[PDB]
């Protein structure tokens, strides 16, 4: 139990860092995806043409190897990411230090999802810093596999965005899901659960605090990592199909360590 | 939204109608795995199996010869026996039959394997599982032990229990949680979904109120009770997946169609 100062403290403090962590907020995209703006305005990729005029302006292979490999090199930037904001996070660096792997490990592709929904509307997705924009439509029509290993992302995104939570809620939602003591092979639960025993108390009052209008905001939040685990396990069913059938392309070292188990 | 006096009436109103839809409750499960309490038949192995039919005739055990088949047979006939208490239950719950008939059915169809696994756990321990409304305990080394797929089919279940009874829920946390399950607003092919949640809010309110009541002491137990609804949706999935692969593989399952048709 902690004090309601302390609370308020500890969201200013994860805001904070989540702020010099990630580069493009969900502030800064959702200026860039409502417009009205001549400065932020991005160039919109919603066909072959138009990709091939998107290296031109926004700076072999083919199509949909061309984009995959495009949204696995900016996973691993964003792994790189989550952990400089996971270190921010008062005990993290103090835990065992397999724990740290093993938190990292299972958490990142949960934040993943959950950051690249602020990136989304129904109908595409911010790229390159906020530069582009994807459309959904033309995700959804890639050849072979990859064409349904887009919109499921997009199908998760609109129903977590009607949460409408800003970047102070989700800097406390993402630590919230990195301390999570229910991961395999952990060898010290209870600190762990400590440590989000706080961060969730630290979550509940700034939902009610910042949403008080929208309620059980707080319950349904959480309900959310159900939607979550569940994507991680069709990605990475999608992931496995995808190695046995393009033994053309190869993964970044740390993404491999991430799948291994 | 809620007056504090309402949500308790919403709670109380669930536990008593709780206690009459559930023959065998967690209150009296636990004074029988404790030994705080005519002991219950133990069924340890193949002898002792045979010597509780005779006996006591467990009456999911009747006309398959073999015995792991037998066993997994016994969980889906008792199985479809819960869905009718759930069903039963679900009537109690305010607002839940002036839904839609159809979005009742649906909410139904898709909870009764979470409300199943949920209330499962207060049956057992580390060691073994009451059935029969609790004249039996059947071993948990007994259960694993099963050849072929059907060892590995009772186990998960085992390891799910032993973490969600570390919570130590009673009934009348249990009747409220069991609630929020069936009202869930994203179950496919929902009608009118916002009925739904505005119930499902008003039960969320009560179990928060319920919990720091009756667990002061117990930080954040609204949130951990909410992360188990993720274990659940999870074992649902997978118990699915181990069906089907009996189904493709095992064929010395087959029953009367008509038995068939019921356990559908
Ligand atoms: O900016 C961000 O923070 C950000 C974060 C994640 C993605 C993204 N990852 N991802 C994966 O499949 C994935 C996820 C986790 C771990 C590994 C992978 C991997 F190896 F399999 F690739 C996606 C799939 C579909 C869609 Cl629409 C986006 C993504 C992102 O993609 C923007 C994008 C779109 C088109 C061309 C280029 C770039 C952007
Ligand atoms: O009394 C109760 O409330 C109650 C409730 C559930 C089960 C039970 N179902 N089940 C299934 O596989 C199953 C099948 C179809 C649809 C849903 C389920 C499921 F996963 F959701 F539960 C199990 C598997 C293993 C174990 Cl150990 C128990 C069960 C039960 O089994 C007592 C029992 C033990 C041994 C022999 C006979 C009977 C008792």
């Amino acid at each position: 139990h902690m004090e309601s100062a302390d609370l308020r403290a500890l969201a200013k403090h994860l805001y904070d860092s989540y702020i010099k962590s990630f580069p493009l907020t969900k502030a800064k995209a959702r200026a860039i995806l409502t417009g009205k703006t001549t400065d932020k305005s991005p160039f919109v990729i919603y066909d072959m043409n138009s990709l091939m005029m998107g290296e031109d302006k926004i700076k072999s292979k083919e199509v949909a190897i061309r984009i995959f490999q495009g949204c696995q090199f900016r996973s691993v930037e964003a792994v790189q990411e989550i952990t400089e904001y996971a270190k921010s996070i008062p005990g993290f660096v103090n835990l065992d230090l397999n724990d740290q792997v093993t938190l990292l490990k299972y958490g990142v592709h949960e934040i993943i999802y959950t950051m690249l929904a602020s990136l989304m509307n129904k109908d595409g997705v911010l790229i390159s810093e906020g530069q582009g924009f994807m459309t959904r439509e033309f995700l959804k029509s890639l050849r072979k596999p990859f064409g349904d290993f887009m919109e499921p992302k997009f199908e998760f995104a609109v129903k977590f965005n009607a949460l409408e939570l800003d970047d102070s809620d989700l800097a406390i939602f993402i630590a919230v899901i990195i301390l999570s003591g229910d991961r395999p092979g952990l060898l010290n639960v209870k600190p762990i659960e400590d440590i989000q025993d706080n961060l969730l108390q630290a979550l509940e009052l700034q939902l009610k605090l910042n949403h008080p209008e929208s309620s059980q905001l707080f319950a349904k939040l959480l309900q959310k990592m159900t939607d979550l685990r569940q994507i991680v396990t069709e990605h990475v069913q999608l992931l496995q199909v995808i190695k046995k059938t393009e033994t053309d392309m190869s993964l970044h070292p740390l993404l491999q360590e991430i799948y291994k188990d």
